């Protein structure tokens, strides 16, 4: 519905931490919603949590990796 | 499936690192299977991927800030 779009998404991200090292807006682009605890993101499709993000971390790599058969990770919203 | 005996998952975690902060009987215990890939486990029934277990973690704990809505964590398989 609205969290296909990008910046719907994004606009979760209200209250996220500040110094976490994988930015907001890379995270909505991968997919996220933030859930308003921690660096918990869930992605709005597969609804598949991710958290502690450490420096480096690829985050449509770790999606995949948790949601491998994803609709979002594998393109189903264009 | 085969999975809803906790002995059938506590097998998965051969060579699951023996310095983990989060015992492999204990991750069995919460519903997850050993991925085989670092410390990553997998919920048998909500496919949630969960890694970088830490001192403090609850294995329950995580799993549910993780799927709040998996059917293990809520009873399902009685
Ligand atoms: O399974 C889920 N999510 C899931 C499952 C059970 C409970 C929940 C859950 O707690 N959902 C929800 C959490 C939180 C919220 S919120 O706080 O209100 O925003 C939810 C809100 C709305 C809906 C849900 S929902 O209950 O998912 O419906 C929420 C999520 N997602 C998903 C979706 C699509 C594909 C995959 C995936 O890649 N799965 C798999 C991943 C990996 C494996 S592996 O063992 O590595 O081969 C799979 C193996 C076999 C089958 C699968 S399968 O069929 O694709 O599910 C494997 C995973
Ligand atoms: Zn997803
Ligand atoms: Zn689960």
């Amino acid at each position: 519905e609205e969290f296909v779009e990008e910046f719907n998404r994004l606009k979760t991200f209200a209250n996220f931490p500040s110094g976490s090292p994988v930015s907001a807006s890379t995270l909505a682009r991968a997919g996220f919603l933030y859930t308003g605890e921690g660096d918990t993101v869930r992605c709005f499709s597969c609804h598949a949590a991710v958290d502690r993000w450490q420096y480096g971390d690829s985050a449509v790599g770790r999606h995949r990796k948790v949601s491998p058969n994803c609709r979002f990770i594998n393109g189903f919203y264009l």
